């Protein structure tokens, strides 16, 4: 199983061979301008919305995949194909894609042509640039003809996929010298338009998608390509496209280059027409000058590449492993910020249609990407606690683009509080930044009802306080973290709603996950408390957690592993009584690294039944044994089969909560073996059986009860990175942000000898370098800092802009 | 422009070319199951809800078009082909296809080989039947294989094509013999499942589409086919599809017969599971063993033939016109019938999405199959009006699957309420039952709030007396029965409604077009409350129609024609002072119905007005100049290019109403040449430019300011149907239902000599023979009934199973 390889120095992923086990994606833009590209230049792009600005039309779940993208047809007397070599699908004599940061590049080869097209989109730009290039690699001279090929949508894709009665005859477009500007409903509320343009003289151009393809005709074989000219047609309704000809002319050994760029405007509303019924192209003309030679594109893209150094450059490792490099160095920070950037809009299997993602995933995801951004963190921060209501509770759903909550989906998610104050917390620890506890933050979008983010904390604590259950464990309500586990649903209905239809009263289902995590925050909220001065509500909120934790103990714990919840009936899930599900991955995770059960073996215990139970080779599954049936008191969890999804299905987020607990036992080798069964990187040998990207984590693989045991689905949008990213980094490897300081306390394999970490903390640089002379997994002897040994394990604060120079002994 | 012809003794469309101008369709099904099938057997199934209950999975706008759908693969030693030529697309030595009533044929021919197909959906049965026949029409031994393929659907076409992050994993199949059923996710809420069965012993079978077709392949080139083999592949999530293969051996002139099976099963929530993961597959076996042979299917086949002939039997036209005889024999009713059975849910151009058909289509439709089935018309009838408010409006939307109103969409279309009132008097005037009068019909749904349908009919009159505006013209609201005249909106922003988001209080705007509709079904509302015995309460409905009529005179007559409205400014809408839009179609048509002008003229210049601006070869335009901008006053119209939809399209729907209102003025050849224009059957010789059915009607045809003038959209389900077949059959033929009896009163060309109608008519058949010695248009000389003449234009009611003869003598 490979189709590629890593080339390290160029941060790149090559794809040999077209045919993937799927279609393996990237993602081009950083600000507003937003694109999708398939290693066969297959995707489609948008502005700043999926739903409401997409700009070209994309097919899921296609026949054939993936189908419908930026396609360019290379014709040579008679023959045609194409450098991604889809879709047209002749075989080339050379194929080769490159997955790169912010940028993907395509390079084929046919009858001594060679074709290669750049795709990015640059900083600042509205726009995609695609850089090409025609070679003459033969001994013949050449005269040839290359044809472009986009597919518009009509802005909005679930009236583009479902209104055709009106929709058939709205699309509008504008054709001018080399460029084709799509306006549907320019002419009415609509203020915006899109345009493909390519910087050299044209010899035709297409608008009609009937006219280019041909009715009965596919992508695979557009009738315009087949008879090697174009028809010049103008669109009028039914689908609107763009696509460029144009004639050339190559000697042995000669080339070409062209610029093709999909752009976006908008305008003002006085200043729509140049005329009646002609748009305004002010902006289009300044866009396409932008970029209307190489060497302009070539500063552009070294522009990105400076970016996205810059961005990676925080936190670096030198180990004697290659592999967990080229994770932690690369690409585990590069899906953080690109998750940062996207949120949970769209990827190939989220058909960008929803409306936002969740509170919980914007708070996990700033764990990830706090140290990159730290000031977007802040601003992200804020944004999230401005949608908190009064009473502590959060909407279920935020909405990064309108920074407001979904109020239709409701608020009853008894977990997602205290995602907030961790957040909050892991945001100071990184800066320092205490100020940002004071900032005036209004509840529910309300300036009326402000007050200070160290409120908007104190009512995420007090809102799991004051809903405990009858065994002081607190309520669980629709969903806990597991958004498929729903004890007050009881559905019968096949259309219903599992997490927002309720027909329980919530007042008897606890969940042992939300009190291990209140256990967790809790010494983060108790250290905030302390800092404001108020001692007293410290004090208080020190005998709530003291009280959560002897609830833990008292009806938490099974015997040899921590229960999982208690449903409607008040009947134990995750118990060794029951019949299936006996353990569950959730409940052991939380409270280890709360630090339950560490003097009297009882965490050892749990993480021992989880290694029994719950490993596989492809990781650990969420529970064990998978359910075969319908649990109506249970909800969405056993509507799957055995293996899938939430029915013991594997998860790499909720496995690095169990790394990071390993750590917290002071069992490295557990702990990266762990990792290693889930990091992208070690399982590029077997991509057949994992099917989808070896560059980034997937949200689930199929547990040891499936047939399929192995194979992922919905990668590429997935809280896992942020949190795998912050085990191997913080738990593992040791350097963890603190509120005093950069904190060292490694919990890595024996065998290791040492490595070095180049951070980036409070204004200065830390080279690290970690010695094991004696083989231990846990434990410092002694850190030196600029040659003079200090106490503790806190390193000093400089903020001085210099790099010092940290020697630690481990023993 | 000719793909085919009509064949009217098997009241069939026959297609000989499979590159029609656009997918031809056509519908199976009468009760719950119900089938969408094109002429290359592309299309899907569902049961009783296309949203909610979709069988199998199809794809709009597709790239190439109509790909996905009952397909049959002939394998010949390494070739192959499909007998509806797609999705293959090879040459056939001979292709057709005839769409039929309720069934669709197609036969196709390759390398010696004849496969041809019929599918129908037999009565009270669940499921769609597919007889295949295969003959060696060579010279030599044929050793072939067939395969048959369907893809499924997850049962819920808007979470199939957006939810994949779930349903990727959800996808589940059993095969057992020669059925494959689909049962995803029958193991949690759903009690109901889907089969593919073939009446033989199978040599292979696959349900994965990733086995069966290949990742990276299409419909025209399926793996398994190439290679003439089966995969025998299980499905495991993704997508679920049910393929056989059957080895077939053929001598030359031999046979071979075969019964595919497309059903739906719904079980008791006891009778699930025949053991642990095992469905209960008994009334699936009782449904294969219903069709388990060739005879059985040709006495389905035969049942279904009877059961269409009835219905298409109660008026039947003999004239000197095939075209006219053959539209109003089978085509138009049939139309009507589908339309009633499917209400606006699937089309080619509907996605099958929505969740209902409008209040006043609903109403509009049962004129048209009033005719066809009184007893299901006065069920509908009684549904209809047990969704009103109490205040007289209605829902915009009703629900014919819960028989509910849509109370998201809103109730404020000043219109609707009439069309209940002219239902009504349709139906009493069609069955002489005036005891649905007094009916207990709800209010909103609630049986606590019932009165008699009289009562429900006396709101709706009283609606529009409660909401005049500035002139004693009703209030238009948020629109009249055109949805896109939005004199209250006033939208600014993309993405908003502009029928149910109003920015004005909507007490100045006015519709003239709902003055002339409240004038033409007084009369009925006045008709209805004397035979209550209600004279006071006749009298003052009578004053307050004099009134509008007065009003309608005084401020709704533009000089040569009447006008359209009045805005929100007080201003004039389709008047000689406005820059564009100074004539609309819709105003014209309801004040001549009502009588509006005829004794002095002002009717005959309205509708010479009509024929001077909006007449086209076509068919009338909707107004005349078009919009070339945005109005921000009246909303919807002017989002459209001109010559499009609502922008100056053709509407044969609002073309009716003209060709009854030319009727009024006793005018039947300009009656009749209005009719031509727009009837299926007389445009079937420029199909080419129609470009959809040429068997039904379509919606919309572009307008003379379009570039594609004679252009179709939205075809197949529509309410043009039921009014186009009341102005021919009623208006211009002259068999005219009445509350006392049968009205003769033809309006027709002057150079027709006469023609026939064999009416069933309230118990009795009336077979009356027109004769037109003179040559005039309208007036009726001499009526004879049995041989003697009558008094009057009246026939009497016999109710006596019998055929009577009558004779009109015109002039």
């Amino acid at each position: 199983g490979k189709f590629g390889f890593f080339d390290d120095a160029n941060k790149e992923y090559v794809i040999t061979v077209p045919r993937t086990p799927y279609p393996w994606i990237n993602y081009l833009g950083t600000e507003n301008f937003f694109s999708l590209i398939s290693n066969t230049a297959g995707g489609y792009s948008f502005y700043r919305d999926a739903r409401l600005r997409r700009i070209t039309r994309y097919r899921y779940n296609n026949v054939p995949i993936d189908m419908g993208g930026r396609y360019f047809y290379i014709y040579d007397n008679g023959d045609f194909w194409s450098p991604g070599w889809s879709p047209v699908k002749r075989e080339l004599e050379s194929y080769e894609s490159r997955h790169g940061l912010g940028y993907t590049k395509i390079a084929g080869k046919r009858n001594g042509i060679k074709a290669e097209v750049t795709f990015f989109v640059p900083l600042n730009y509205n726009g995609e640039v695609q850089k090409l290039i025609l070679k003459n690699e033969g001994q013949d001279k050449k005269k040839i003809t290359l044809f472009s090929f986009i597919e518009f949508s009509l802005w909005n894709a679930y009236d583009d996929m479902t209104n055709f009665q009106r929709n058939f005859s709205t699309g509008e477009v504008e054709i001018e010298g080399s460029v084709i500007y799509h306006k549907t409903e320019y002419r009415e509320r609509r203020n915006h338009y899109a345009f493909y343009s390519v910087n050299a003289k044209i010899s035709g151009f297409d608008s009609d998608r009937d006219s280019f393809i041909g009715l009965y005709n596919g992508f695979d074989a557009p009738q315009a390509v087949v008879n090697g000219k174009s028809n010049n047609s103008v669109a009028d309704g039914w689908a609107p496209i763009a696509s460029h000809s144009i004639e050339i002319e190559l000697n042995p050994g000669e080339q070409k280059e062209y610029v093709f760029i999909i752009g976006y405007v908008e305008n003002k509303d006085e200043e729509k027409w140049e005329s009646k019924g002609v748009i305004n192209k002010k902006k289009a003309y300044e866009m396409i000058e932008q970029f209307n030679t190489v060497e302009k594109v070539d500063k552009a893209f070294e522009e990105l590449k400076s970016y996205w150094n810059a961005l990676l450059s925080k936190y670096f490792l030198e180990s004697h492993d290659e592999k967990l490099n080229r994770m932690v160095n690369i690409w585990n920070q590069y899906q953080s910020m690109v998750t940062f950037n996207m949120s949970r809009s769209a990827s190939y299997f989220e058909s960008g249609i929803g409306r936002g993602m969740g509170f919980r995933d914007s708070n996990q995801d700033l764990l990830g990407f706090v140290h990159q951004i730290p000031e977007r963190a802040r601003e992200r921060l804020l944004d999230l606690a401005a949608t908190q209501l009064e009473d502590g509770s959060a909407y279920h759903q935020y909405q990064p683009l309108t920074k407001k909550g979904n109020n239709e989906i409701g608020s009853n998610f008894n977990d997602d509080p205290l995602w907030l104050i961790l957040a909050t917390a892991a945001y100071i620890k990184e800066t320092g930044d205490y100020s940002i506890l004071k900032e005036q933050v209004p509840f529910n979008n309300d300036p009326s009802k402000a007050d200070t983010m160290f409120e908007h904390l104190t009512r995420s604590f007090y809102h799991v306080v004051n809903n405990l259950g009858p065994h002081g464990l607190p309520l669980i309500g629709r969903a806990d973290w597991n958004d498929s586990l729903n004890l007050n649903s009881f559905s019968t209905v096949p259309d219903e709603s599992f997490q927002t239809t309720t027909s329980k009263d919530g007042k008897v289902a606890e969940s042992v996950m939300i009190a291990g995590m209140f256990v967790f925050i809790g010494k983060d909220y108790v250290k905030l408390s302390e800092y404001m001065g108020l001692e007293e509500e410290a004090r208080k909120a020190q005998q709530h957690i003291d009280a959560m934790k002897e609830a833990i103990l008292k009806y938490g714990y099974d015997g040899e592993w921590f229960l999982r919840a208690y449903d409607d009936f008040g009947r134990k899930v995750g118990s060794k009584e029951n019949e299936e599900g006996k353990i569950f991955i959730e409940s052991q995770g939380f409270s280890v690294m709360a630090e339950i059960g560490l003097e009297d073996g009882k965490a050892l215990k749990a993480l021992d039944s989880v290694k029994k139970y719950l490993d596989t080779p492809y990781g650990l599954v969420l529970q064990n044994p998978a359910f075969t049936r319908y649990y109506i008191e249970y909800g969405e969890i056993s509507t799957y089969p055995p293996g899938y999804k939430e029915n013991a299905g594997i998860f790499s987020h909720n496995n690095a909560w169990i790394i990071s607990a390993e750590t917290v036992v002071g069992r490295g080798d557990m702990a990266f073996d762990y990792y290693r069964k889930i990091a992208p990187a070690y399982i590029e040998d077997v991509s057949d059986i994992h099917k989808l990207e070896p560059y980034v984590y997937a949200q689930m693989v199929a547990g040891k009860d499936a047939k399929r045991h192995g194979e992922a689905k919905n990668s590429w949008l997935t809280g896992t990175a942020a949190w795998n990213f912050v085990a191997i980094s913080q738990w593992i490897l040791g350097v963890k942000p603190d509120y005093d300081g950069l904190k060292i306390d490694p919990s890595i394999p024996k065998a290791w000898d040492g490595y070095k970490v180049t951070r980036y903390f409070r204004g200065s640089t830390y080279e690290i370098t970690v010695k094991n002379p004696n083989h231990v997994s846990k434990g410092v002897a002694k850190i030196t800092v600029d040659g003079n040994e200090i106490s503790g394990n806190i390193l000093p604060v400089f903020n001085d802009g210099k790099t010092h120079k940290v020697e630690v002994i481990m023993g």
